């Protein structure tokens, strides 16, 4: 970047909020995945929405790419500055506003994480359920279309984002559902909110998200259940869903993942393919759900439930840290993850096949998943200097993605496309789907400067 351009950035946000230092740029050139660090030319921290708009306008009109940056916990290289440009770290805008506990809604700026929001909501009787394992920006979660362990019951970001405030690439300010609006449903015009959820910073910069809040459960019971095989655990999952048990959380760990989590969190669960389960309701409904769910797990050889506030917190903290538990198996490694989501009846085939394919390869892989959604991840751990292994991991990852597509599924349930799944997306939606998404990208970002090289 030219000195005049850097000075123009400083005129918007203040000198302390622009950095061209190599170390600062490198820290903002990668996320939590193995995608190689590609440092932006500068990092900028806008202090309010007017500054976001003015930074975007400056970059856009000068032909400088823009990379929105939340907490950098993505796993598909979304923040990697493949074409250089200006990384906009949005986290200094960290206010919670418009808390409407009678309407079950709240507005959050990009610096607000789920942990911050739920802390703010203590003693309100309400909580925000969508729970990625990382302490991520809620606006970043809206940008990636995130889900979590609670999504099976409480919905994904797509289900729980009611409105978005978006700085469009040329600086215009859009409130997708209208400024200040919040409501349960609408047929008014075209739904713009859903277009920006899962847009990954390629259509605009989310500067606030209006979120649906949920009532805290009357009572909570968590447990683990060990199974003799992956087949038995996944058949149990499908049967629980087909029986319509309204489970709050149903998470799968294969034996490799279970052992990794044991070693990383001081859990002592039997090393086996395992379901972590949670149930919400009254004492009467809990007993009913438990009895129907234990009957199904027993049919498939599940252990008697190992019951788990502080043990439950310990259980879910270990699950939330599964990514790092995997990484700890091979110190110094980075990881790539698959994220397929298939029709639930096909989940047994593809999980068992994935386990068999991992075993037949020399690759280390841990399997963990939001199986209540028909979704799972294979975390594939790689030596950053071993080029040949990564090609095998990439090849394994595409082949699994294509297998999910053959089953009528999707290549990503929650993580997004970023740099890693662009070819899979083309196969998933075909030429008319690709052209339609690209036309939408072009009307919002004519110059192609809004996080270039990602998604499409
Ligand atoms: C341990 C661990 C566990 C995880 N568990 C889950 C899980 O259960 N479910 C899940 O879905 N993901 C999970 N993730 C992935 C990641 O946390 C989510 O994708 C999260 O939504 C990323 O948010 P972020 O702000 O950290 O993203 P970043 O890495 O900062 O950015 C991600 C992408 O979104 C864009 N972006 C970020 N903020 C904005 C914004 N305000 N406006 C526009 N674009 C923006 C970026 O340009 C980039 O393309 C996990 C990650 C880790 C490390």
């Amino acid at each position: 970047l030219s000195q005049d351009f850097v000075e123009a950035l400083k005129a918007v946000v203040g000198s302390p909020h622009v950095s061209t230092a190599s170390a600062v740029r490198e820290q903002h050139g990668h996320d939590e995945s193995m995608h190689r660090c590609q440092p932006p030319d500068a990092v900028v921290w806008p202090q309010n929405v007017d500054q976001v708009s003015r930074v975007a306008s400056l970059c856009y009109n000068q032909g400088v790419p823009i990379i929105p940056f939340g907490t950098g916990t993505g796993v598909e290289g979304g923040v990697c500055a493949v074409q250089g440009g200006v990384c906009i770290n949005l986290t200094h805008m960290d206010q919670i506003t418009e808390l409407n506990t009678e309407d079950f809604s709240v507005v959050v700026e990009p610096g607000v994480t789920r942990k911050a929001l739920n802390t703010h909501l203590r003693d309100s009787g309400l909580w925000f359920p969508v729970d990625p394992g990382a302490d991520a920006s809620l606006c970043g979660m809206a940008a990636t279309g995130a889900s979590g362990t609670n999504a099976v019951r409480y919905g994904t970001m797509r289900d729980n984002v009611i409105n978005l405030e978006v700085v469009l690439p040329d600086g215009r300010l859009l409130h997708t559902a209208g400024r200040g609006r919040h409501y349960r449903k609408s047929a008014a015009g075209y739904n713009l909110t859903g277009l920006f959820v899962g847009s990954e910073g390629t259509l605009g910069i989310i500067t606030s998200t209006t979120l649906r809040l949920h009532p805290a459960p009357e009572a909570t019971v968590a447990a683990t259940c060990a199974f003799p095989s992956v087949q038995a655990a996944v058949d149990s999952t499908v049967q629980i869903l087909q029986a319509a048990v309204p489970v709050a959380r149903i998470e799968f760990l294969d034996d490799v993942m279970m052992d990794a989590c044991n070693r990383h969190s001081k859990l002592n669960c039997p090393v086996a393919p395992t379901l972590f389960l949670e149930f919400h309701g009254s004492q009467q409904t809990l007993a009913e759900q438990l009895q129907r769910t234990e009957a199904i797990t027993q049919d498939n050889g599940g252990s008697h439930f190992s019951w788990a506030a502080e043990k439950r917190n310990e259980l879910w903290a270990a699950r939330h840290n599964a990514w790092y538990a995997a990484l700890a198996l091979s110190p110094g490694s980075k990881a790539y993850s698959t994220d397929v989501c298939v029709p639930i009846s096909r989940l047994p085939e593809i999980l068992v096949e994935t386990k068999e394919e991992i075993k037949a390869s020399k690759l280390t892989g841990a399997i963990v998943g939001h199986v209540g959604d028909g979704n799972f991840a294979c975390i594939l751990l790689v030596d950053p200097d071993d080029a040949e292994e990564q090609r095998r991991v990439k090849a394994f990852a595409e082949n699994l993605g294509r297998r999910a597509l053959a089953l009528g599924g999707t290549c990503t349930g929650e993580h997004g496309i970023g740099l890693g799944k662009r070819q899979l997306l083309q196969e998933e939606v075909g030429p008319v789907g690709v052209e339609t998404m690209r036309q939408l990208k072009n009307t919002l970002d004519p110059r192609g400067l809004m996080n270039p090289g990602k998604v499409l």
